[PDB]
């Protein structure tokens, strides 16, 4: 009849649906992990509250659904705010629970107490709140979750003060609401829709891109009818890359990236129709030559401060990517007599074909084992049971030359935060969701970017996750070393040269099986045998350091 | 040739069609007032940035559209910051530009900079934001107006350093975006809206409750429409009056306080269709005295936290209220199967109007001027050419009883800020937007209230401002008092009695128009004739102290 | 034995020694006007609750102690926000306690609730806290005041939950504590203060200039000693001007902006002690304009940030200002052969004196009263015994260039903050601080300043506070009408027209004694006369607005 308040985190969590927790233990937060012993929750716990966050991201990105990070009072919560502030700038639904100290014994220089959590939170979160009595806790927490979850997707502190946690209430006395939210997100009105479809229709060159929240949303099958009845090329930043996944292979463009070079061919597109893309880094900032200036672009986001924010646009919608993409499907369904776009998916295609192939003719592996070779290898091993995670700098971009001719499970990259060493983290959350789904996860970090949550091999052993981490060893951080010369002179070199360390070593001191590979066959075979068994593994590939991917000229 | 910065800011504010601005000088700040002298920009100078900024959101309740307030630095800002945290929890469209220290002198113990006034506006602001080049200031402008007019509509404020006003550059080398944004709102997906529209024909005793959301978007035509086919009564908070005036007086249930005496008659509403109200202060809590704890509860909000804060609900949609009530009235074109809806209609009427003569019932006026009965002397008054802003605490919970069967063109009231004294700001920027159609402004305050912008009969008689002031005179800070005698005892009463003024001797001192009042006739001979007549209108009336309203009790 | 949170407050408020409270009532803080009324501790109830809060710095600046200010909730709090963020930047001690939303029903939507206080308070704060406890009141109270009272100087704010003051607790079982914080502040290391006092010896035309921190600790007799032993003239800023006033008139330099001309003639001071003086606005900025560059300089301030800010120095000390003092009077008192600075002082008193007539020659009152005329009416029946608030721009630009030689009580003004209208609040606490020290307060307002808290004069009339309210009122907002002429041209002034308003009407229809005067016969016989009348009065003065005031020149 006397339940803990932590009982009643859990219990909520339980209503929501939730059926993972990633998280460090803390005495603070010991009434939840009591909680979820009870009730069967498992609670991946790691060895850094920066790897339990980065896994509630990847787990929720992989899985199109909830995170759930649980981090204690003090350290606890600091150490969480790197993955607070990625899951903030890349639009993904993380809970962040945290503990805090105590409100009785508030302000008296006690362990863990003494930092304003949810001021620090408050910058980057969708919202940063502390629990102030133990009854309001399932109502609390049903509140944070409906903030993460909504459009646009980010995430959210609770703050449960230790105070709060061990109290005992009476179950019969407090009400644990359900999680009462429409899972089909606003459409647009149904005049923007006939607007911008019949800008779409009357159109040379059209194109649509999309971001993170249609993969939030993932209404791929509605993506498809879509699709197929318009038959406009879809390209995606990074995040929405799986999207396309199950596109019909005529109309996939590949990743945004490479709507560069339309420029020399003409090709120029005439009208771009944005799907949750904003303008920045991904979609080549405010200088336009991914969505050219010439363009008319038809831009749907649920915060109008993106619309249109670095170009001048042509029509602004404000409703869910997910909703826009169902709207769209339904209104195109009835309407069935569209113009012919043959070719301008054969440019679409052969222009990416092109840039493809370019790359690969100026890619040699004689004396040095070439990153985009390594690619390669990796890339012939991809499809929908893969989820592929991307850290690393010069090997993401390397990575991302090959990534778009192929079908990815799951493609998680850097956002706008691009904090180096986020991917083991994310890989090990994402292994955790590609379970359920019977799909594998593939790591591919850089040399210095593994180091950042190395101690991870230990929770891929211990929980026993079948995460393949692959690492592009340059013996160094790459892409910085290359700044340091292109930029500043070649003998300027400083702080970027990491030439220490056997990688597979650490990795087999932890137990998960080590490989050091430097050769295509050999690699191309160790990554074999990492799929061949159900079992964690490091693939240390020794790889080139000073070839220049193109992206990185630009 | 070259042009200011403040030049640009003007600039890109005409392209986004405001016609208006309030503020107060600041030297800092000129470099605005200069570009909108040639541009016919009037800026309407109050004596007090406090007033400004509340006649920012009068403009902005008023007419249904953006308001804008234009203060210096430092000082400027910081007495802002009250209308900026009414406009906060009032959900209304207002776009403050405050003036801070040039980013040249930053850090130098300088005239008005050194504060953060980004920092103190953060936690009350839908954005708060510095421009940090002169170059940046009309992409960011149009972005501030995006944030404050897409769902929930809210404040945002802009800080431009004195630097960056200055600062001249090329007057074509920087483009002036124009204002893309859909202003038709999200509405909810077809499915939703199905459950809704099957559960609402299943209803024995539906309801209707409208909140601050449906009066932004003030779809007047679409509401009527819907309410027509289906013949649902309507209810609404302070801020969501102005959308019942334009709607059959058969299916208009009035104020939600209304549905507080329906429990007495065993005809508790069956279903609650909430569009923008928010589960809080006007809608009883999670008590469930008006939305009843039996009811099954539909709600639409822009904001997913809302979605049953405190109260379990059947059916919760994130959408704009707009675009809902767009889409629930075309949905009605196709359905022509509704009930009669004429006999609960009846149930609501009469208790209503049951309520509204029990008051009657008891008020006397053989002493002392009972405020019920001087609320009717305006009530016989107020049609949609009228606007009402109310103001004074015990004041307001009177005048409400009668406001629900008359059907005024503006009604503006407290919100959760529940900050007596923003009533002279908020009405003063009424009558601006009142001029803009033909409607005429009344305030009805109370004796405390107006002497926090009393200063503003000044303004009112530069600007030939038409405004009446009714000054509800209790001697004293009147619910304050009947807290301190029913709270804790009869001679408990202390800095709550005000027996000294005299404030129409002090509005016609600034040169305005001040009238006198006993009991009820001898106001309506001042009512009357300062609204035949057209200026500044400062009236006082004394009233009886004693008497508790409904809304009091409980 | 049971007792309420408010309770808790007053007796801990009483045993700091606090004798008054400068608030406006609400019911969220009701249990401390309980408390207050039951030990006979006046709660100055205003109009504004920025007057309140002004009044608390007023309080506090005229008194040299602490100043506790007391608002409600919501709209209670944001309205003091402009108090606390110009005590923040004039370094006075100010405790700010609050009310806020209830614990219990935290994230209701509920009446004045809604606002993060504590995150508003804290960029503008020394400390800025919310109490979770009802036991912890006591400490968090003695906390708070030791936080404002300690060098350096500084606001406070103390969020005290509607929960946590109505909750009863046993008397018994919590203790309150003593405000156990030695009044001495901390001296230099006498390794410091002997080479300060090396380079004094040592130099040849020496300067002293005194700063806030030099009038919160009060310290005549300390100050008088070491400069009756070393001879050295003394200035100060306008918060520091007050304590030259016990000086020997030989040392009396007035303010410090009046050394501007040292440089231009030849003796510019070859040393300079700034002690509490701030590197800003008060002291030419960072340019050598008050401050020359050929000086060394020796420093002492609680903010090691503050130590040489924008000028290098030859010394810096952190320590308290007034502990200093004490340790420079100490060792001066043995050092029986100080060189003699009489020929120095001689110069220094005389280049005043030359400024101060240079001024008098010209600016002829032939046809209006030049507020220089004005300013010297007021200048003799200023002594030991008058405290003189000032506010507005171009008013108080005048007055400054009387009152250098002449010693008032108390000479309170604007800070960095450089807000209009703060004048009536500040001059209405330190009223009452006078009143307990027997002396007069006189505000001397700018025309459009006194618009802000205009109702204060039923404060005045209501609580018997004999404070003269002179108005310079030149029918605008002058100094930003001047900045309008001289910056832009002078026919482009729009937005700074003031005439209107007889200032004297309305303070006469609040119960005041109102008068009107023009000329120096008309102006100081109104003034003689409402000095001799102990009422509260109102002295509206028509004077010339196109003087300018000589500390414009650059
Ligand atoms: C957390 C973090 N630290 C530092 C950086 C700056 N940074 C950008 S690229 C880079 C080099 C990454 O090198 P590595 O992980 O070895 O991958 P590589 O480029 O060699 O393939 C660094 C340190 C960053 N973006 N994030
Ligand atoms: C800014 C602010 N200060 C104080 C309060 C507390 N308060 C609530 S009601 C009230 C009385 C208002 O009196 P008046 O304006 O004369 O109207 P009346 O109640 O007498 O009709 C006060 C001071 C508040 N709600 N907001
Ligand atoms: C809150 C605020 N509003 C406006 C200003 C800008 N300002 C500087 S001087 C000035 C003139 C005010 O002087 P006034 O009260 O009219 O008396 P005067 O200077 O003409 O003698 C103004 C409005 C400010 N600093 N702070
Ligand atoms: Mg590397
Ligand atoms: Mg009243
Ligand atoms: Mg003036």
């Amino acid at each position: 009849a006397m339940i803990t308040g932590g009982e009643l985190v859990v219990r909520t969590l339980i209503k929501a649906g939730v059926e993972h927790l990633f998280g460090l233990h803390g005495s603070h937060i010991d009434t939840i992990f009591q909680a979820c012993l009870d009730h069967d929750v498992p609670i991946i716990d790691t060895r850094h509250e920066a790897a339990a966050g980065h896994a509630a991201e990847g787990y929720a990105r992989a899985g199109a659904k909830l995170g759930v990070a649980l981090v204690t009072a003090g350290g606890g919560f600091t150490n969480a705010v790197t993955p607070i502030a990625n899951a903030w700038l890349d639009r993904t639904p993380v809970l962040f629970l945290t503990g805090s100290g105590a409100l009785r014994d508030d302000e008296t220089n006690t362990l863990q107490a003494g930092i304003d959590q949810v001021a620090m939170a408050a910058p980057i979160t969708k919202w940063a709140h502390r629990v102030m009595a133990t009854e309001h806790i399932p109502r609390l927490v049903m509140q944070a979750i409906r903030a993460a979850l909504s459009a646009p997707r980010g995430p959210v502190l609770l703050d449960l003060p230790w105070d709060i946690l061990m109290n005992q209430i009476d179950e019969d006395s407090v009400i644990i609401p359900d999680l009462v939210l429409s899972a089909h997100g606003a459409r647009p009105d149904p005049a923007d829709l006939d607007q911008a479809l019949a800008l779409l229709r009357k159109a040379e060159r059209p194109v649509i891109v999309l971001g993170s929240e249609a993969s939030r949303t993932a209404r791929k099958t509605a993506l498809s009818a879509f699709v197929a009845a318009t038959g406009v090329p879809v390209f995606a930043d990074y995040e929405g890359l799986s999207m396309l996944s199950g596109l019909p292979d005529a109309m996939r463009g590949g990743l945004v990236q490479n709507l560069y070079s339309f420029a020399k061919a003409d090709a120029a597109p005439d009208l771009v129709l944005m799907l949750g893309a904003r303008f920045g880094l991904n979609t080549g900032h405010g200088s336009g030559q991914l969505i050219p200036h010439s363009a008319q672009v038809i831009q749907v986001d649920p915060d109008a401060c993106e619309l249109g924010r670095l170009q001048g646009i042509a029509l602004g919608i404000v409703a869910d990517v997910g909703g826009t993409i169902e709207a769209l499907a339904q209104a195109t369904a009835q309407d069935a007599a569209w113009p012919d776009r043959g070719d301008w998916c054969a440019k679409v295609t052969d222009l990416a074909q092109e840039r493809y192939a370019s790359i690969a003719a100026k890619s040699s592996s004689e004396h040095a084992l070439h990153p985009f070779h390594a690619s390669q290898v990796i890339a012939k091993h991809v499809d929908a049971g893969v989820t592929v995670v991307a850290d690393g700098a010069l090997t993401y971009l390397w990575l991302s030359e090959v990534m778009s001719r192929v079908k990815p499970g799951g493609f998680l990259c850097h956002g706008y935060l691009g904090s180096m060493g986020v991917g083991f983290g994310t890989a090990l959350g994402a292994q955790v969701a590609d379970l359920e789904a019977g799909r594998r996860t593939i790591l591919v970090t850089g040399d210095g970017s593994v180091g950042y949550s190395i101690g991870e091999f230990d929770t891929l052993v211990r929980k026993q996750l079948p995460l393949i981490v692959i690492i592009m060893n340059n013996q160094s951080w790459g892409a910085t070393l290359h700044f340091q010369q292109l930029a500043v002179g070649p003998n300027r070199v400083t702080g970027t040269r990491l030439e220490n360390g056997s990688y597979h070593g650490v990795a087999a001191a932890f137990g998960a099986d080590g490989y050091h590979v430097d050769s295509v066959e050999s690699f191309s075979a160790a990554l074999a045998q990492a799929l061949a068994h159900n079992r964690p593994a490091c693939i240390n590939v020794a790889v080139a350091l000073d070839p220049i991917p193109p992206e990185e000229l630009i």
